[PDB]
């Protein structure tokens, strides 16, 4: 009769910031945080440790080592490189290829028999390679995908036609990063159509482009700003994180695998996937309009075509 | 009929990590930002922004100014000046007194009509002051004192007796800062007396100091290991920010103005006290030891002399 | 600074549950209880006190006499007159208008400047009462409407379809009660067509229907098994105060009053609306298809001509 | 890789309510719910369904029968027989020991291997009988015990005291029952000494009687008020449900077996114990004042010598 454990394996902003998270929601009564800066690691959780009096229920928080992996439930993986100059995006999924090689082993050696999340980028390509890596099945790996861009999407949606977010049905779907799309032909408010609504208004097509572009370009946007993005993937980690340990059967956008889904096979990318306690359950395949279709299958292309350089 | 209106005045690592509990945990639902470094707050409230579709209720994030506290409900003040060399303490006073001098004349000018937090360090002088400066009633000037401190010390005495913190009832009361005490006289699980059990345990003596110590020492510690510290004080801040918000009428230890409560008058200081809509209702007067006395009287002094320099 | 504050008028099966819904979930720190059954009263405000220390934050109930309403936030109104035999649907209307016009206006005279919230049935036709004999805005009188068709009509599609409900996007719409219509046109899980799949399965006419006949008569079918309906609706009234009081900005499908919208007037029905801590800031127009759109015109016809009587 | 499933078998108006707590709580995501009474089983599991859209997170709620009991992880029991005219307390013990040895019989059948959580009275008995008859290790048998004599307790203290029940720490231990104790020497506010507060007031030693007085005749005054009790029941048992659950370690006022603690041995009685997903880890032994430890002796002996009976 075990609580539920989560194990981070990278502490930065990000990882920081969903175990802050996870200290808010208590979603899971145990977290155990990874990290080669052991300073960083052990001033956190001295920090996190005493939020918890206050947490709704008991959160217990430690730093920890691989072989912590052996009864955890849910390896949540932050860790990676940043693309260096002269550097091509090549060389930047080479790099993380090699550094998830070695994660992925040292948890396995743990004899850990139960869910990753993956959130470093190239989150799609990560994902896939913690599948082919793990041995497990599709089911128990997850990358983060879209989940934060469907996010974003919403957010100003939301504020483009004033209504909670929450009242907000709209959808990035593809490859987390330039080749993502919305989902225009699903987006509504109780069924208003937003996308027809909009371009009702003067210069309505300029104000549709720059919701998805804003989308698109959030993180780009935040770093020039204050340098970092990290609650808003941090909120996004701990949503599919409830998913799991609520055994929702929630339909949330992540990167899952498609094995001919959508047309498109032996490739992880963002698409809607019904999320329980035992992982991906099945993705969920919605009907796309000819442009949503022609840049989906151009995402998946792209993905494929990375992984195949490597 | 309008709704609940927080504005945070300072977005450093304690004010953005208490607007990230705020998106979390669905206390209020409009939050205001305010910092001179207007960048870091334009990437902040972009990044908070994403994170609210997942909140548990609409929670709406802003960047704002002075103006916008016209009709906050709450104003949180984590922004101030850290001590320098060769700066006495009296200096570190001075300093940030005008500071709170300026930051309060603007909210008050606004026409703002709601209840203070202070968070900035010395949070107990500094609260004093913005009561003075504001002319409110002192039921609406709040500063957090020990709400933290208390936090910490439940959370060490959990892992001694391995129980839930939330099932450690324990309190640390006095200055936030070099002369708080613990009040073991009433520390407990569900009746267990801690300090006499402690005391029956080898070195028993020495574990009780060492408890204290870890309280009392945490931000250092903190600090030296990872150089702040955010997330203990933002989740304090969340706490009493939602006994307000939800009307709770709930005991918190937080730093109150004393007009004859443990024989102790014109001092703010931590203490427990009764916190619900209209702020601090009433401070509770418990029974101290006479160690317990001694301590809490030299606190206070502490205070008392420190503000009489200034 | 004052707290937030509901009573509740009509302590029955319906009310007691919302009661306890408020005890669990905290949407509130207090509740005020009043009813002719003073007794029962006594009896249900003892037992939930004694729940509320578990409750996530502090929730007091109290037994309240009409007075008590003069600062409260919110009158959650259940209380009301069933139908007769050898009454007709008119003279139940008329029984339960001479009901709510005491009721209104003993609330009104105890200087209550808040919310209605009404969910006696026939709970559209109370609605427009409660607005007309308060004199209040059309924002801060809001019938349960459809909230819990809705949720029966997401629940039984969850179903079908095994997933969340939290996932199905689904409406009722309409009178609440035998005139009521599902929106097929937008009913989806992340854009997947409900209607349209269905109608892929054998026999899948025949499934849709039964969908909707199981969302419309619901209540008949948990008054047969059990001989009263009134967890479904206690939900629907705690999801209805939380948008309120957390001023949310959500769209529900409540009962509102239109002024030109889905080109309807002077008709309360049951419509997505924009429900904030104000109340209904707006109704939502959506787009109905044809079948919708002729559904729709004649509830508020059936709904019209009964108050016109 | 299983979600969370409780098995409620009784579904009174305690088990429904408690399936209404789950429903508002989201506790666990799967509920079953078995009784005789199929049909009233049929209408609460459809009304209660037709709440779930607007649970927290998902929570599906069925009918069921014992087979559904063999990957439960926790199985709650309200079922039972109240005392008829001529009975003796020892007959109705007796009764119920026969209806728990059926049931708790059948649940083994099915190859169950969570926790026991007993609700029905007489609680410390039934609890006992149901660690006999299951076989399984003390930790996962539970009884429900002074949850709500102890929350009934502190709802009092904190209306004579004016502030937040979750502010004040007061407990009932032993039986719950006749005699069930107070613990005012440790009862308190932040450290503010309850009873001695109270003793100061004029005719203090009167309001500390009457305090216990409405804890422990609770039941009763609620019953001659509104026919039955169950508010506060089912949100005790929610809280124990939470504990497991989310593994919480937290210390509540439960009906746990005592094997040496307080110099007691062979007897189920209320005490604070540590519950976590594991079940009670284990009972907290705290001090006790002579009088304190005179009434729980008694409450002990009381209970083992029914149960030698």
């Amino acid at each position: 009769f075990k609580g539920n454990k989560v194990v981070l394996i990278g502490n930065g902003a990000v990882g920081s910031s969903y175990a802050f998270s996870l200290v808010n929601q208590s979603i899971v009564d145990e977290l155990v945080i990874i990290d080669l800066d052991t300073e960083k690691v052990r001033g956190d959780v001295m920090d996190l440790k005493h939020a918890t009096p206050y947490s709704p229920t008991t959160v217990r928080v430690k730093a920890g080592e691989y072989s912590d992996c052996h009864d955890a439930d849910l390896v949540v993986i932050c860790a990676g490189a940043a693309q260096k100059p002269g550097e091509t995006r090549l060389d930047l999924v080479s790099k993380n290829l090699k550094i998830f090689k070695s994660i992925v082993g040292e948890v396995m050696a743990s004899k850990f028999d139960g869910i990753f999340l993956v959130a470093t980028n190239p989150v799609d390509i990560l994902a896939y390679a913690t599948w082919k890596f793990s041995g497990l099945p599709k089911e128990r790996v997850i990358g983060s995908g879209t989940i934060l861009d469907s996010a974003r999407f919403r957010l100003l949606l939301s504020e483009a036609f004033d209504v909670a977010p929450r009242s907000v049905d709209a959808q990035i779907i593809g490859e987390h990063g330039d080749t993502e799309l919305p989902v225009w032909s699903h987006a509504n408010i109780a069924g208003q159509p937003l996308k027809t609504l909009l371009e009702q208004r003067p210069e309505g097509k300029a104000q549709i482009e720059q919701i998805f572009v804003q989308t698109r370009d959030a993180a780009y946007d935040i770093i020039q700003a204050k340098g970092a993005t990290y609650y808003g993937v941090a909120m996004g980690l701990a949503r599919i994180t409830e998913a799991i340990f609520r055994n929702e059967d929630a339909v949330l956008t992540v990167s899952a695998l498609l094995e001919g889904e959508y047309e498109e096979e032996d490739v992880y990318i963002g698409v809607p996937a019904v999320i329980n306690r035992n992982g991906i359950r099945n993705v969920v395949e919605i009907p796309l309009n000819d442009e949503e279709q022609s840049k989906f299958a151009h995402s998946a292309k792209t993905l494929k075509d990375i992984m195949a350089e490597a």
